[PDB]
């Protein structure tokens, strides 16, 4: 529990881009199609194809960020939001800037 948590930390700490994720969840392929736009290639990780452990991970999400839906999107390893959270902050023309200091490659 407390491993699976620090595993999730250092997830987000070692890329510039997470996004916590289910195959099926349109808000996740969204969001996943705002990065493609970007040239920004993130670290995906498909709970809904993890099994046992998807659900886990997703208690560890909750505690870590109060969020529980899916995508679940970090920057620079700081706690962004869903979908709608991650395109308000480019509407309001601060992501770009937080991928570049994050280092998003691409
Ligand atoms: S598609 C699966 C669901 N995702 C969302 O509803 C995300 C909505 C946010 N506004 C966003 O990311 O844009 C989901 O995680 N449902 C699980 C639940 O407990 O409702």
């Amino acid at each position: 529990g407390s491993r699976l948590e620090d595993a999730v930390k250092k997830t987000v700490a070692e890329n510039p881009v997470v996004v916590y994720s289910k195959t099926w969840c349109s808000y996740s392929s969204e969001v996943k199609s705002l990065f493609k736009r970007l040239n920004v290639d993130p670290l995906v990780v498909e709970l809904d194809e993890l099994g046992a452990q998807g659900p886990q991970i997703q208690k560890v999400l909750e505690r870590l960020t109060g969020q529980h839906t899916v995508p679940n999107v970090f920057i620079g390893g700081k706690h962004i939001g869903g979908c709608t959270d991650t395109v308000k902050l480019y509407r309001k023309g601060e992501l770009e800037p937080l991928l570049s200091e994050a280092n998003a490659k691409k």
